[PDB]
């Protein structure tokens, strides 16, 4: 029923912004039980998600579901390194439960998309954290920190990618997303640093190759592909 | 020169990415004094694409910089936040700098494109926040800096509404500017993260919209009408 999908979705919407505000006061603030604790809020509200999605077969509202679950991911190991680095178990655990919150309703975006590969490396990645929390580890649950936040923006260089079809773009954001799945599950932060710069460096040249394309004065749009290139072979080797 | 307009804009480019992945590394450290200083060489990169765009009369690269003066402005109330709710008033003048550095850069946006009500909205907010800066206030800081990220929300479903062309959504991504300037003036935090679930709620329909570009999913329309009488009923 395409009058009950609108209602779910919608209501699931809302509750998605309620608990978005909530985390992101916190984040300010930097209290970090409270920020864990609404990011279970929010990985609840991204899981159902996922599940609405997934009943209805909307595959545009999955995509979205796991590109939210990848945000709460990767906010939840930013918590996790800053709680182990403060020795406090009470939020490590309020994280690990966020984390494998959002990695099953990345597992069911999965489902409902399997042959979308961003979606598996958005599950690797959350899956790779949970191993990461119950590791107790400061070193490998900061690597796959920085490798997420590389895999976050080349999200949205990807779904940026979408918009204008430019396939150099969307080349490229492929190749960050599997370079960086490749620094998390090597779980070095040097590597995953690396393709994090580059990430930065293509999103920056999608940015102007699209103010490049607007209204004209298209010499900045040779220049930012030129950019766009440099910086995937920064990444390659 | 349309060969110098590609030049600068990839020289300044080119240093935003440096000051950007130098802040990113700084905020994974949690290195307060390198993260603010930081901010500060990408504030004045900021400014310094703002410059370009001005010369060379680029609309569309101006509207680009604004957009990135605003992310400054509101990562140096973060700092200036965990500054002074910790004391420190070295961190605090250094997030101040930033402060003034990106509100330079949103001011010469203003120059190049003064009818745009956005650039005007971002510049007041970077005054504002400057004011909020040699306050020292943390309570006035903290309610311009949640106005200040429901302004960027703002900022990108206007952009997805002129994409869209759905007035409605340019109407409303509009007023929950203004309204989220008005709380920031107000200096309450309360009604500033209103305005905040307000712009997540429409531009979760608006993201949802556009990715709605290969099938039929007309209930994301249903999102987002539903979501703009929320945000109505929030004014």
């Amino acid at each position: 029923s395409s009058e009950e999908l609108a209602r779910e979705s919608a209501e699931a919407a809302w509750r998605l912004a309620q608990a978005s505000t909530r985390a992101t006061l916190a984040m300010i603030r930097g209290d970090l039980k409270e920020l864990a604790e609404a990011l279970i809020e929010l990985a609840r509200a991204v899981q159902e998600l996922a599940r609405v999605a997934k009943e209805y077969g909307n595959d545009e509202l999955a995509k979205t579901a796991a590109l939210l679950a990848a945000h709460v991911a990767m906010l939840a190991i930013w918590v996790l390194i800053r709680a182990i680095k403060e020795g406090d178990d009470e939020v490590r655990e309020l994280a690990k439960t966020a984390i494998k919150l959002a990695s099953t309703a990345a597992k069911i975006v999965l489902d409902a998309l399997p042959t979308a590969e961003e979606v598996r490396q958005i599950t690797l990645l959350a899956k790779l954290a949970e191993e990461a929390a119950d590791k107790k580890n400061e070193d490998s649950a900061l690597a796959v920190g920085i490798a997420a936040i590389a895999v976050i923006i080349a999200l949205w260089a990807l779904e940026a990618a979408q918009k204008a079809g430019i396939e150099e773009a969307e080349k490229g954001a492929r190749l960050l997303l599997k370079l960086a799945m490749d620094a998390a599950r090597k779980k070095n932060p040097e590597e995953a640093l690396a393709v994090l710069n580059a990430a930065l460096d293509v999103s920056i040249a999608l940015q102007l190759l699209q103010s490049a394309k607007r209204a004209g004065s298209e010499e900045t749009r040779k220049l930012a592909e030129e950019m766009l290139r440099q910086a995937l072979e920064r990444a390659r080797k």
